[PDB]
């Protein structure tokens, strides 16, 4: 039941959610801290309340938020991403209070919140995971036999005792033997067990993730994958959809594995299953975000499906009227994160105020933001200013569209990632579609720019 | 031959053209008057020159512009719309100077510039026009016979002598007889001929227009129609694509008539054939704009074809690699003109400066603009601030998307058409898809708003 939606978030995502609601004709309620009394979502909402005793408490106080919703007759809550989005407890409290939490079941959020345990659940559901030892290694002979079937290179690491805890890469059996002896040697001197584990080494991995969407009636579909390999400090900077490594047959092969596993755990509403891909295009499950994804727009661009609006319809009890066969993938979409940070000083945040601000627009261009002149980047929340997304029929056209949009995006008063992004779009390998999670490290040249 | 493009325009269209060029990797050259030294296109162009002795002379001085292009090695000129866009002379001068005019042949621009004569050319090409008398009426008997075959109501009007020149509506033969006698009576008293003409009366007409696009190799296709009935002072305010009155079969029927006629006159590059439609959906040709259309974006949204980029590729001599059968129409797109004007005081322009300015964005939202804080509306050019376009699978969803976007579009410092637009989106008939060129006159209620 959804008649009034309280957005338990802020920034660009709060705006995204509010727009979906306005389109559905659903009144909205915004919350905020005094430090953002002039924020965009506050102005766009039908109702808006300043709550909290500190910037973070505003969005993390479970009971106050539930009480407010109840106070103003808001029978549904959209957590967006981050904050209380994947808080199984909050989701449970909402249910008990009669409020519709716009997301998966709290039990599912709980299950998936346990990364090691969820990996076991997914594995048993038929989802591929990185192969390795079934617990501690029994001996060197077992390690040598295990390595042969999973294939080199492999990783050896001690998980107990006072011996060295650094991971050891073994590229052939000789290295394995030497690393195993050195490791057990260090454990003995510390009078204990090393509890050595072995795992397949997925080198120069790509971050490939699948978008999941299901209604509360058993229909669960996937909206293809996204390649979010280009990060820094594990912080995403550029994302694309679909990926360039999966063929249509493999896209569906992993896609069906994804939806089969999702159905098995009773998952509904929006979700993302994150994998790591090797040079050959093989995927291995890592974890699942049980919430809307920051980079969801690229998938929307190539499938033409409004994910956030569907989140609300599904939470309302509506049936997902899209069959897997109806999910098509047209062209490519790229998303660049426009953050107030200095990539040269290792992305330190520019907590200042935006002066000049011009947003690019045109054919194939989409902008997700809450900024304008006066926009301020406080030290309390993320440094995101906007999310620029471009769509085109082919990879190279999408790259050129993005660069052209970035080159016309004026922002002053703060340093941003725009110069960096522009260089990436011009970089030889990225243009050729060649990149892994270590792309930036491998291209220090993209950080060289007038400034 | 196109290696460097000089944009002989300004405002939002100059930005649109520059973006297309940047995407193609073509350097650009901008021109401007001192009064707009901080305009957007000036900043976005690779080269920019302040020229002219007055605001209009900047864009209308044919020889100075040709000379500059030659001076900086610009072998192509894009006129955008308005100004020198449909100046057959300028187009001719460009050719003679060895510059590629991005538009149809100058002879074609000349031909079509003669509205009465072009209507005769199109008629002979098989294009339907409003039926009427073949010159002056010979007698009352001929008028009565002519009216029966073209169908009532009809229009009678004197075109010579010192008699009354007002048009006379005749809804049946009796009215025709009485109007004919009164008209000839007035002519006799003035000692001369009335040169009475009769024409079919297309009452409560819709403005339906077809988008044309052809290469210099004989392939000419149409990109469907647009309904631009919602105007004021004949000034467009809201445009949609495709229209709601034509069925797919009629869409193609008129479409093929359009492309057949276009090919017959040797038309290439972008063009628009404007018609008026009656209550039954029958079209009658009025005139043709031999240039890019202001409202071209809605057609781009529903066909997925980049018209401006194609203008450049075609001018370069490239073949239009799109067959008519490949032209599909998906969903609906609406475009609202955000102008600095007061609709309550009969759209008087607000020649001031924009203070707060927030551009909406999201799924299905496109913005064409050159504005930002500081943007100024001088009294020399149009009052357009931006063009907001929304796309959705169905008519009602597109309407709601537009209203939601408009409600989130903040602009202060000047009065705009936003409040007016919002009311139209909420209006019962517009929502139902019922509207003609006299929509505003028939709905004074949309002008009632807080202010």
């Amino acid at each position: 039941m959804v008649n009034k939606v309280l957005v338990a978030n802020r920034g660009e995502i709060a705006v995204r959610i509010i727009r979906a609601c306005k389109e559905l004709g659903i009144p909205t309620v915004a919350i905020y801290n005094e430090v953002e009394s002039t924020a965009r979502h506050v102005k766009l909402a039908d109702e808006a309340y300043m709550i909290g005793t500190d910037p973070l408490d505003t969005y993390l106080n479970k009971q106050r938020i539930i009480n407010l919703a109840l106070e103003v007759g808001a029978d549904a809550i959209h957590p967006g991403y981050g904050f209380l989005a994947e808080n199984a407890e909050f989701a449970k409290m909402c249910e008990e209070a009669g409020i519709t939490f716009i997301g998966p079941h709290w039990k599912v959020i709980e299950l998936m919140g346990d990364k090691a345990r969820s990996k076991e659940v997914m594995k048993k559901a038929g989802v591929p995971v990185v192969p390795g030892s079934d617990g501690v290694l029994k001996s060197l002979e077992e390690a040598k036999a295990l390595a042969r079937e999973i294939g080199y290179p492999v990783l050896l690491k001690a998980t107990a005792g006072g011996g060295g805890r650094g991971i050891r890469i073994c590229r052939n059996e000789e290295e394995l033997v030497k690393n195993y002896e050195q490791a057990s040697r260090e454990a003995e001197k510390a009078f204990g067990r090393g509890d050595l584990l072995l795992e397949k080494f997925i080198e120069n991995p790509k971050h490939i993730e699948y978008q999941v969407l299901g209604d509360k009636h058993g229909n669960v579909i996937h909206l293809g994958e996204r390649d979010c390999s280009i990060q820094r400090r594990n912080q995403k900077l550029v994302e694309i959809a679909p990926s360039l490594i999966l063929t249509p047959e493999k896209r569906e092969y992993y896609g069906n594995i994804v939806t089969k596993a999702a159905k098995e755990i009773g998952y509904y509403n929006a979700g993302t299953m994150e994998f790591i891909a090797d040079q050959e295009g093989n995927l291995y499950f890592i974890e699942m975000n049980t919430r809307i994804q920051v980079e969801h727009p690229v998938s929307e661009m190539v499938t033409g499906i409004d994910i956030v609006k569907w989140q609300i319809k599904i939470a309302a009890g509506e049936p997902l009227t899209i069959k897997q066969e109806d999910v098509k993938f047209n062209g490519y979409a790229i998303e660049c994160r426009i953050n107030a940070e200095d990539p040269k000083k290792n992305f330190a945040p520019s907590t200042r105020v935006i002066e000049r601000y011009y947003v690019p627009g045109g054919f194939g261009i989409r902008v997700e933001h809450a900024a304008a002149r006066g926009f301020e980047v406080t030290p309390y929340y993320d440094s995101m200013i906007a999310k620029l997304i471009t769509w085109a029929p082919t990879w190279d056209e999408a790259v050129e569209r993005m660069r052209a949009a970035l080159e016309t995006y004026e922002i002053t008063g703060v340093k941003t990632t725009i110069p960096l992004l522009i260089n990436i779009m011009k970089e030889k390998d990225f243009k050729a579609g060649k990149f892994t999670t270590k792309y930036l490290e491998e291209h220090p040249e993209v950080f060289e720019y007038e400034e």
